[PDB]
């Protein structure tokens, strides 16, 4: 059970250590099998579909590396987590070219096992064209 | 003074009625003179600079018209408002072509006059190229 913002931040940090590793075999450790994901106009239902969409992104941006920071994490009485911070990206073929944008993540947790059942990520995708 | 989420939602609705009207002479009714704005990589300081950036947007997309809906509005104990919903845009010359993206707004209020002193807007801008 996540009850404090510090516990929420610790969980989101754990989530993004898995996500930014792109070790898809571990995504199910923190993401529900029935995950509802929204990222702009991109939407997926189910953990497998989310994984396939991420794999497609890594082929659009070959050598993609990502990392994340957060400066404010809120926990609502409904249990939803709002996390405000930044999203970094670069290509392995040119690691000195880093694109960083503000990002907000909204996370709804499963009451049974604490996994993320809904994840909505808000960031401007336009700056990442600079990686090409 | 805003103390309930219902009051926060009522305020944000009034704010976007002003913003989507593009009546810059009234922006100061709800926005602080020292407004700190961030929308992706776009950042401005001061109400006049925010207004000038919006005018530039309306010249990039001649006939730009916008509207907004919200389905969740939260009020933190710090006073900050988080609002999740959608942002719609079209051109007056082709009103049937509507682009709609998810959006979250984060609003910090001035304790003196209740105006927005910091506004952070998160949406993917890439879909709006389809207006051209």
């Amino acid at each position: 059970e996540i009850q404090t913002p510090d516990q929420a931040e610790a969980f989101v940090a754990k989530v993004f250590d898995v996500l930014d590793s792109y070790d898809y075999t571990r995504f199910g450790e923190v993401l529900s099998t029935d995950l509802k994901y929204e990222g702009g106009l991109q939407k997926t239902s189910g953990l497998d579909n989310f994984i396939n969409d991420i794999k497609a992104s890594t082929q659009r941006m070959p050598g993609l590396q990502t990392s994340h920071s957060r400066y404010r994490t809120e926990l609502t009485a409904e249990g939803t987590i709002y996390s405000e911070g930044h999203s970094n990206a670069s290509l392995e073929s040119n690691p000195g070219k880093v694109v960083t944008v503000p990002m907000i993540g909204v996370f709804k947790l499963d009451s049974e096992d604490g996994k993320i059942k809904e994840m909505r990520i808000y960031k401007d995708r336009l700056p990442f064209l600079a990686l090409h």
